[PDB]
DNA sequence: CGGCAATACTG
DNA sequence: CAGTAT
DNA sequence: GCCG
C-alpha cells in the first residue's frame, strides 16, 4: 500500500534472485513485503530499524533512497541479470541454468531456441513464454475450475473439486489455476488421474503435460497446459492435486497460500516444536541442531483449515487475509 | 554462527 | 542426487 | 539481506 522507495529495492531482489543469492533476496523480500504493509512513509534511519524486517543494512538503503532520491548500488547491477531474468521466465529453467546459458554465450530466446539444449519442461515453457508470463481474469479461471470438476464429477459426482490459490484468497487476476480434487468418503480418489487426465485430453482442453508422473499410481499433482474453446483464447497453466479427505484441511490450506504466508505459518510451527506439510499437522517433531527433522512427532487432528489455526494458537484468518 | 517451509517430480 | 516447481 |  505504500512507498515507491520499495521499486528501487524490488529492482534488487529480482538482481539477487536470478544470480542465486537466495537467501539474500529473501531477505529483500521481507524487507519489501514489509515496507508496504506498513502505514506512513519511513523519514529516518532509527525509524527504519525499528520495523519488523528491516535492519541496519536495509536501513542505509532506504536513506539514500529519500536523502539522495537514488540507490547508487543499483548502478553496479550486471549487465548480465536482465538475460538471466528473460531467461530463467522459462518454466522448468531457474538461476542454475540460465546462469549455464548465459556462460555459455546466450544471450535471446533465439540463441535458446537454436542452439540451447533443452529439456522437455523447458521446450514446452519456451513455446508458450509469452501466455505464462500472462496472468488471466478470475472469471477464466472459473471457466477452467468448471472444466475440471465437470469432467471430474463425470465419472463420480462425489468428486469435491476446489480452486484454491489466487483464486481462493480472492485476486482479479490468477497466474494458474490451482484445482484441489478430493472425495468426502475418503478412498474413491484412488488413481483418478488417469480417467480426468485423459477425459480432459479427450475433449482437447489439455495442450501439453509439464509433471505428471501417471506411470505411477500415488500420483499427487498434475502440472500442465489448457486452453479453452474458441477465438481469443490464451494456453494458460493448471495445476491439480487429488488429496485424501484425510488431508483436506492441509491441503486446502497449502494450495490456498499464499506462499509467503505458507512459509510464516510452517516457520511459526517449528518454533512451537510442530510441524506443517500440505499432509498434515504434526506435535512433538523432533528436530537436531539444525532445525532437520529426525523425528516425526504425532498427526493432529485438523478437520477444517480453522483446526490448524487453533492448535497452531493462531485467530483463524479468511483466505482473503492470507495474500502475503 | 547459521537458519531462513516443506514438500513433489524429473533425469 | 541437483534443479525446479508448488 | 534479517534475526535469534
Ligand atoms: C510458489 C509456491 C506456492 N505454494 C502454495 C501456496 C499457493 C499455491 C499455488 O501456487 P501459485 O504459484 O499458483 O500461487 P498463487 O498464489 O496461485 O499465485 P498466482 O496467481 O498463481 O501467481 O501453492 C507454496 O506453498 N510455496 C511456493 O513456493
Ligand atoms: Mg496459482
Ligand atoms: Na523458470
Ligand atoms: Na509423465
Amino acid at each position: 500500500h505504500n512507498l515507491h522507495i520499495t521499486e528501487k529495492l524490488e529492482v534488487l531482489a529480482k538482481a539477487y534472485s536470478v544470480q542465486g543469492d537466495k537467501w539474500r533476496a529473501l531477505g529483500y523480500a521481507k524487507a519489501i513485503n514489509a515496507l508496504k504493509s506498513f502505514h506512513k512513509p519511513v523519514t529516518s534511519y532509527q525509524e527504519a530499524c525499528s520495523i519488523p524486517g528491516i535492519g541496519k543494512r536495509m536501513a542505509e538503503k532506504i536513506i539514500e533512497i529519500l536523502e539522495s532520491g537514488h540507490l547508487r548500488k543499483l548502478d553496479h547491477i550486471s549487465e548480465s541479470v536482465p538475460v538471466l531474468e528473460l531467461f530463467s521466465n522459462i518454466w522448468g529453467a531457474g538461476t542454475k541454468t540460465a546462469q549455464m546459458w548465459y556462460q555459455q554465450g546466450f544471450r535471446s530466446l533465439e540463441d535458446i531456441r537454436s542452439q540451447a539444449s533443452l529439456t522437455t519442461q523447458q521446450a514446452i515453457g519456451l513455446k508458450h513464454y509469452s501466455d505464462f508470463l500472462e496472468r488471466m481474469p478470475r472469471e477464466e479461471a472459473t471457466e477452467i475450475e468448471q472444466t475440471v470438476q465437470k469432467a471430474a464429477q463425470a465419472f463420480n459426482s462425489g468428486l469435491l473439486c476446489v480452486a484454491c490459490g489466487s483464486y481462493r484468497r480472492g485476486k482479479a487476476t490468477c497466474g494458474d489455476v490451482d484445482v484441489l480434487i478430493t472425495h468426502p468418503d475418503g478412498r474413491s480418489h484412488r488413481g483418478i488421474f488417469s480417467r480426468l487426465l485423459d477425459s480432459l485430453r479427450q475433449e482437447g482442453f489439455l495442450t501439453d503435460d509439464l509433471v505428471s508422473q501417471e506411470e505411477n499410481g500415488q500420483q499427487q499433482k498434475y502440472l500442465g497446459v489448457c486452453r479453452l474453446p474458441g477465438p481469443g483464447r490464451r494456453h494458460r497453466r493448471l495445476d491439480i492435486i487429488v488429496v485424501p479427505y484425510s488431508e483436506f484441511a492441509c491441503a486446502l490450506l497449502y494450495f490456498t497460500g499464499s506462499a509467503h504466508f505458507n512459509r510464516s505459518m510452517r516457520a511459526l510451527a517449528k518454533t512451537k516444536g510442530m510441524s506443517l506439510s500440505e499432509h498434515a499437522l504434526s506435535t512433538a517433531v523432533v528436530r537436531n541442531t539444525h532445525g532437520a527433522k529426525v523425528g516425526p512427532g504425532r498427526v493432529l487432528p485438523t478437520p477444517t483449515e480453522k483446526d490448524v489455526f487453533r492448535l497452531l494458537g493462531l485467530p483463524y484468518r479468511e483466505p482473503a487475509e492470507r495474500d502475503w
